[PDB]
């Protein structure tokens, strides 16, 4: 794999995992310190949700860097590396990012349940695909997971967008800018997976780990930076509970 075997354990992708860990930690601490000076009850909710996004990713990246949760999946003559913490991270952080968007939109708890349930199914079926032992199974689960992603993104772009519009320009503009980021960046994930080690195998583990690290940092720290600097986070919220 393209990279550098930092820990001397035969894993050049640790260069990227290590850089990812550092960036996630810096982002977590930045949001934490910025949050300490926030008093508005709504803004504090966005900070709490958002700090946890690079925070949990920090833990996952540190895990992966040290090789905790790494195994091999047999696919014919090949043995493909799977990091469980990648999927566990996404399982927690994608619902948190969706909750940020749902708070902005001020949508009801059944809408939120639908959005996060389909998102959880997306991640679970991606994991099943990653653990599957035939190409046909891996591609099939990938397709199912991708359909789930399209459903999530469609809900964001329609139902939540229309709800956010009613909340006036500040909220609408922030919702729209973050949704623009999400529709593009999230779609990059299935593309990378299917061209990479889990799918067609064009892109190797090194380049793939690098690019997932860039996507992760952008979709977590980048997203959070954009959200938390906005006046929209001062607007009234209604948590699902
Ligand atoms: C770290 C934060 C984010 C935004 C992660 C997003 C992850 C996905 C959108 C993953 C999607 C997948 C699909 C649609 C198909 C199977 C392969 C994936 C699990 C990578
Ligand atoms: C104004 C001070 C900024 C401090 C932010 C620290 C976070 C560093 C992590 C890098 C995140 C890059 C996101 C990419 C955006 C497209
Ligand atoms: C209170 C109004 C919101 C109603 C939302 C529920 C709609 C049902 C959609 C179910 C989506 C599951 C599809 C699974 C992914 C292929
Ligand atoms: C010789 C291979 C054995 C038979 C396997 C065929 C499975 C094909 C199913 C494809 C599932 C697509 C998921 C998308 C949701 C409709
Ligand atoms: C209103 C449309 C909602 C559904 C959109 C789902 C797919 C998003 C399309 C964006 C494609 C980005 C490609 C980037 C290639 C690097
Ligand atoms: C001998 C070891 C060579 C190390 C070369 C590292 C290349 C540059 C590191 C930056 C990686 C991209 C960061 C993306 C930020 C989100
Ligand atoms: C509204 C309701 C969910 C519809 C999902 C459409 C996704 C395919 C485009
Ligand atoms: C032999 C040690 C290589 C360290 C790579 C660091 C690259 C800068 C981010
Ligand atoms: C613990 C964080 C690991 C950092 C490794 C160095 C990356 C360049
Ligand atoms: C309050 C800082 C972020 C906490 C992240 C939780 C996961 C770490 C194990
Ligand atoms: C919750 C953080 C996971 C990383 C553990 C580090 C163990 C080093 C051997
Ligand atoms: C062969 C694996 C089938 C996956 C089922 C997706 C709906
Ligand atoms: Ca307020
Ligand atoms: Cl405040
Ligand atoms: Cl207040
Ligand atoms: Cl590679
Ligand atoms: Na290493």
């Amino acid at each position: 794999q393209a990279g550098y075997d930092l820990l001397g354990d035969g894993r050049p992708e640790t260069l990227w995992l290590g850089i990812g860990t550092l960036l996630m930690l810096i982002g977590t601490f930045y949001f934490l310190v910025r949050g300490w000076g926030v008093t508005d009850k709504d803004a504090r909710e966005y900070y709490a949700v958002t700090i946890l996004v690079p925070g949990i990713a920090s833990a996952a990246y540190l895990s992966m860097f040290f090789g905790i949760g790494l195994t091999e999946v047999t696919v014919g003559g090949e043995m493909l590396d799977i990091y469980y913490a990648r999927y566990a991270d996404w399982l927690f952080t994608t619902p948190l990012l969706l909750l940020d968007l749902a708070l902005l939109a001020k949508v009801d708890r059944v809408t939120i349940g639908t959005l996060v349930g389909v998102d959880a199914l997306m991640i679970v079926t991606g994991l099943i695909g990653a653990l599957s032992h035939t190409a046909i199974a891996r591609y099939s689960w990938w397709l199912f997971s991708t359909i789930c992603m399209i459903v999530v993104l469609y809900f964001l772009a329609t139902s939540l967008r229309s709800a956010a519009k009613e909340r006036g320009p500040e909220v609408a503009s922030t919702f729209n800018t973050l949704t623009a980021l999400v529709l593009v960046l999230w779609t990059a994930y299935p593309i990378l997976w299917i061209i990479g080690t889990e799918g067609a195998g064009v892109v190797g583990l090194g380049i793939e780990t690098l690019l997932f690290m860039v996507l992760d940092v952008t979709a977590k720290v980048g997203f959070g930076f954009i959200l938390l600097r906005s006046r929209a986070i001062l607007g009234d919220t209604e948590a699902p509970e």
